[PDB]
């Protein structure tokens, strides 16, 4: 029954450990998390670049509010289609060199919209088998069939790409892995898929804002074009939201078969003045002066993990994982940290696979080297 049939999975997550709790916090995002009135060095946020508290974005959001009021009033295929809305699409497929753009609530929708509109039962998706949640779970729900290459195979792509296909098939990879902090190998990605007709769809949550000429993410970086390329917001912009850069016939197809982007409210025309200024800083001088400072820090926490006796889970990226070789896969060396004033986080499966449960740590443009430095001291040990 419905209650035995809640109880039992609760069961079973709790068998594992597997059971998540969230914690209230007053700062999030960014240098500083504040909990319990408490304050720590933050590093479990997405706040790669620091934008979360960026003053020129802060402002275009209470303008917009002044400007716009709050609520769209409905979806964009009425009456919620702002001309902000359209602005900042307009300059999100300038920026990444894309006829068009399409404004989502969140990534989770616009990978699963996509996903959705686009695939059908005769086709085919071949993904990284480490891609994350939202890809998979939607090409799993997908009529489509789905198929996962080995993490970063091409090799193993190709046979899958290779094998009779009734309908189309669609390659997916991310930029910069969710978890792992790697990228993947984009021109040879591409070039297979191209030979087979494939079309490729990149993900760059974390590489987009963050890497590349105006922080134009791992495409651009890496001199490849994929016919569909997200980019999300609640990373290094420091905001909310995404889009899917794409061609017009592709935009135009979505517009009419992606339900999300249709049923959906569209987001208030304020968060999206936020965007823009987010945008702008990351094209700036300050987005470069952010990326650097951003690098410098990775290669400081890198160069002093080289002292220690863990993994040094090779991530050139503001990611840097650390696998659990013993941990109630949900804390410690975490509280240790955490006592410590490093606020840190043990991310387990099923979001990880495997013995894989692990501190997930992230570096942002907001921290200082005596943070690093601090981070460094604490694993080592002081007190
Ligand atoms: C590669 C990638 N793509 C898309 C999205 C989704 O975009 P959105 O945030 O705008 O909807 C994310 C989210 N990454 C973050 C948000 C996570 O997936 C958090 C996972 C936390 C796992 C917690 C646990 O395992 O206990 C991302 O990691
Ligand atoms: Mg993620």
């Amino acid at each position: 029954s419905w209650q035995e049939k809640i109880n039992a999975a609760l069961d079973a997550r709790g068998a594992a450990d597997a059971l998540r709790r969230r914690y209230p916090v007053a700062q999030g995002a960014g240098r500083w998390l504040v909990a319990d009135d408490r304050q720590y060095l933050n590093f479990s946020s997405n706040d790669y670049l620091g934008l979360s508290h960026h003053p020129q974005i802060i402002r275009a959001w209470q303008q917009g509010a002044e400007q716009f009021g709050i609520g769209s009033g409905g979806s964009g295929h009425v009456s919620g289609y702002s001309v902000v809305h359209q602005a900042l699409e307009e300059e999100l497929a300038e920026w990444l060199g894309y006829s068009r753009a399409l404004l989502f609530i969140s990534g989770f929708a616009a990978n699963q919209a996509v996903i959705a509109a686009m695939m059908a039962k005769e086709d085919r998706i071949a993904a990284d088998r480490l891609s994350h949640a939202s890809l998979l779970e939607a090409a799993s729900l997908s009529p489509s069939q789905l198929r996962r290459f080995a993490h970063n195979d091409v090799t193993h792509l190709a046979r899958l790409l290779a094998s009779p296909c009734p309908g189309q098939q669609m390659v997916v990879t991310e930029g910069v892995f969710s978890m792992d902090g790697d990228s993947a190998p984009l021109a040879e990605i591409q070039q297979v898929t191209q030979q087979h007709n494939g079309w490729l769809m990149v993900d760059d949550a974390h590489g987009t804002g963050v890497i590349g000429e105006q922080g134009r993410g791992s495409c651009w970086l890496q001199k490849v074009k994929p016919e569909l390329l997200v980019v999300t917001f609640g990373k290094g912009f420091g905001v909310s939201g995404a889009a899917v850069l794409c061609s017009s016939t592709v935009a135009d197809y979505l517009l009419q078969f992606a339900r999300h982007l249709i049923y959906s409210t569209s987001m208030p025309p304020a968060q999206a003045q936020a965007l823009r200024a987010s945008l702008a800083v990351i094209r700036s001088d300050e987005g470069d002066a952010r990326r650097e400072k951003l690098a410098a820090l990775i290669t400081r926490f890198r160069a002093g993990v080289q002292d220690l006796p863990f993994t040094l889970a090779d991530s050139c990226s503001a990611i840097q994982p650390l696998i659990v070789g013993d941990n109630s896969r949900a804390l410690q060396l975490a509280e240790k940290l955490r006592q410590q004033g490093c606020w840190v986080t043990g991310i387990r499966p099923p979001t990880v696979p495997a013995g894989i449960a692990r501190l997930r740590l992230t570096l942002t443009a907001a921290h200082e080297m005596q943070d690093i430095d601090r981070l460094l001291e604490v694993l080592h040990g002081n007190g």
